[PDB]
């Protein structure tokens, strides 16, 4: 299978599968049972914002989750992520509906990485940014249901003409080159990742989620992944 | 075949397809009959630095080449960039030898492409850099006889184990994601280059040169375009 790191907005409790019991932000190595979560206040039709750091002096993987005037979730994990992903990998989002939906919809998405070395002194960096999304976005991998160019947003999952989010969904988007996200030469190697959302459930009962994620290049869509598995794993271990 | 925008640093004065007679540095639009050049001062075996502008308000493509403790050399062409080159691109270095050579070695590349639209008035953007290249740069496609990794450079033409450039060679580096150079809903779109290279020739007989390069994703390098071609063009139309 695929390796995964990913920080998981899981919108709807599955408690057979270590989910607490209300909507939470989560750290996910290598299984979608989260290694660290926090509660999550997630307010429905509002677009909120996602920031995600890792550097590799801390080790420490740490994300927030806000909307305009409310208190942030945060959570953070102590990770070497040296010995869980390979050197070179690809960053998405990736996102699922099942018997229950919402729209997750992306209204901009950024990311940075840097090598800093020092035998060599000198840094590698890559830093793109997307405010608007077109119909034919060349420097993404979009994969399933994931679509562009939509008011200039990326649906991740399908919405119908009239704003109808679809259940048993499930796409993702990866930005197309490569990403040496550590070198054991280097002194700092860091990364940040922010997107904004807006994630509305007509029944207000929402479902599933949006995730960043990082993965071998290779990464596909797993076989029966809708649903609470967020497109990013093949079971529930 | 490709279209192809450059910004040549040429070594070898090939005065029947419209060179003059001393290196030069160049703007090439469609044609390696460079549409406006300037007398360069190249200096075999010390590092230089190659800058390049664009921006789709002035619609002015400009270049200068320079080393520590010497006059610059510089080169403007106006030119709508939008009426040229397809909206997605790549982005590249080449480089050649023929009868004559050099080390054609790069030991730094940065890019960064803009898009600031008025529709969100809000901005699409890429940045690359790298001080360092290693044995496996995934996030570069090498055509032809470009390696990387031989002390963290970018070798674009074949050098011996001691460091003897060979003539016949050609060899150009792609940064890997599709690049959106320009959008006519953009009310600004801007582009900069910056690359340090190495030439040196053993017989103080420089060919051919080091080219900046934008083109269609799908570029490669055209049949027989060693020596004065540049790895950019298939004749010297
Ligand atoms: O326009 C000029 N102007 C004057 C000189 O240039 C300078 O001058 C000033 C000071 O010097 C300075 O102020 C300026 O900077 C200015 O630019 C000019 C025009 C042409 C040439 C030139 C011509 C030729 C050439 C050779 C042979 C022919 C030929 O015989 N054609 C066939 C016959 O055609 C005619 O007759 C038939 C039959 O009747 C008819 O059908 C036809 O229609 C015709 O009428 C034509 C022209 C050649 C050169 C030249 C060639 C080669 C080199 C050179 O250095 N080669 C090295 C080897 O190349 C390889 O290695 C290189 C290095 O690695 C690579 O770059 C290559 O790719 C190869 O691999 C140099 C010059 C010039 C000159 C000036
Ligand atoms: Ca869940
Ligand atoms: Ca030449
Ligand atoms: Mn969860
Ligand atoms: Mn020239």
């Amino acid at each position: 299978a695929d390796t995964i790191v990913a920080v998981e907005l899981d919108t709807y409790p599955n408690t057979d599968i270590g989910d607490p019991s209300y909507p939470h932000i989560g750290i996910d190595i290598k299984s979608v049972r989260s290694k660290k979560t926090a509660k999550w206040n997630m307010q429905n039709g509002k677009v909120g914002t996602a920031h995600i750091i890792y550097n590799s002096v801390d080790k420490r993987l740490s994300a927030v989750v806000s909307y305009p005037n409310a208190d942030s979730a945060t959570v953070s994990y102590d990770v070497d992520l040296d010995n869980v992903l390979p050197e070179w990998v690809r960053v998405g989002l990736s996102a699922s509906t099942g018997l229950y939906k919402e729209t997750n919809t992306i209204l901009s998405w950024s990311f940075t990485s840097k090598l800093k070395s020092n035998s060599t002194h000198e840094t590698n960096a890559l830093h793109f940014m997307f405010n608007q999304f077109s119909k034919d976005q060349k420097d993404l991998i979009l994969q399933g249901d994931a679509t562009t160019g939509t008011d200039g947003n990326l649906e991740l999952t399908r919405v119908s003409s009239n704003g109808s989010p679809q259940g048993s969904s499930v796409g993702r988007a990866l930005f197309y080159a490569p990403v040496h996200i550590w070198e054991s030469s280097a002194v700092v190697a860091s990364f940040e990742a922010t997107f904004t959302f807006l994630i509305k459930s007509p029944d207000s009962h929402p479902a599933d989620g949006i995730a960043f994620f990082i993965s071998n290049i290779d990464s596909s869509i797993p076989s029966g992944s809708t649903g609470r598995l967020l497109g990013l794993f093949p079971d529930a271990n």
